């Protein structure tokens, strides 16, 4: 249940049984027999299609709640941190189905995340992370990871989804990515550039 | 089955002398678990013992009742008006959201809904912190004179609501009161030119207003 969510996140290298303890504190043969995952040597654990569905539903539930709460209840990043996951875990599929219709089938959450159709699989429109970029030109911040501290971080440093980012370059030894935002300069660590997606133009 | 559900009970139960027995009945609970709750309600200062009325509600209990109803009615309005919920669908879902959503949610839902002054069942929706005062207090059973009547409010109660829809009684309909019977103990309604007999327990929950 709650673990699969984690297993899909680190999917975007290698998976350890020593890495499972750290992000969740303290399965497997259950996940294996409920056929949600299989074991890989190269990747450690890959989610079966039964998984990725079960999980692409969770992102749908989550991202729709997020749109509703942000667009229509006025919520701010702090408040979504407080309330969002409790009712996310309470609201029925029926609720989510009708919310989808009220909101007129939005394709993205406020943070740039794609909102998979029901019974369908999660395939993000924006996969181009900053870390993984090359050309030093003008870009567009196009998705951010859903997480609080990251959002806080960026909100503090004036980075907003949809805004225009001039990518200055990566320093090979420093380990610092340079940005030009609102006519000013910024230094982002790697782990913070690993969670932020761009698109050229 | 928490303290809020007991207050709501007590609250409408006094729309007379409330007994620990009646509570235990209406709440479907242990007589030992009643005394336990009134101990808390008492101490939490939500009500005081009283000889004529059993328990009276303190302004604090009153304000708490006003929230319960705000929350319940606003959710209701949102579910049906915005999400096309059905009487049945609300019976299965409305309650668990009330036990769950914050008060910010409710304060914002209210803004979204453009501050509706009534849930769809006639039940009025108080401002935040305003004491609850139903617009429609005139129940069918205390309806004196015969004639033409707008059916203005009904209780949410899913059993009662099923009953109403299963007889084409809907809020905002014009209702013809043919009148109480003295021995029959029956209320006669012409509704859509069709006669209908209501018992005392159901007349008690329909609210009307003479048009
Ligand atoms: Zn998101
Ligand atoms: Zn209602």
């Amino acid at each position: 249940e709650d673990y699969l969510k984690c297993l899909y996140e680190l999917g975007t290298n290698k998976i350890t049984n020593k890495e499972i303890a750290q992000l969740m504190q303290v399965m497997m043969k259950k996940l294996l027999a409920e056929e949600l995952l299989i074991k890989d040597k190269k990747a450690g654990y890959l989610l079966t299609d039964l998984g990725l569905k079960l999980v692409s539903d969770l992102y749908r539930k989550h991202r729709l709640i997020e749109v509703f709460l942000v667009h229509h209840l006025g919520y701010t990043t702090e408040e979504i941190h407080e309330e969002a996951e409790v009712l996310e875990h309470t609201v029925s599929d029926h609720f989510v189905e009708r919310l989808d219709q009220l909101l007129d089938y939005p394709k993205a959450c406020p943070h740039g995340g794609t909102i998979p159709a029901k019974g369908e699989l999660l395939v993000e429109k924006h996969k181009l992370t900053l870390e993984e970029a090359k050309e030093k030109g003008d870009y567009i911040l196009a998705r951010v990871h859903d997480n609080f501290d990251l959002l806080t971080y960026l909100e503090r440093n004036g980075l907003q989804v949809g805004k225009t980012i001039r990518f200055l370059g990566y320093d090979d030894f420093s380990h610092l990515y340079s940005l030009e935002v609102d006519g000013q300069e910024i230094q982002l660590a790697q782990p913070i550039a690993q969670q932020i997606y761009v698109e050229k133009i």
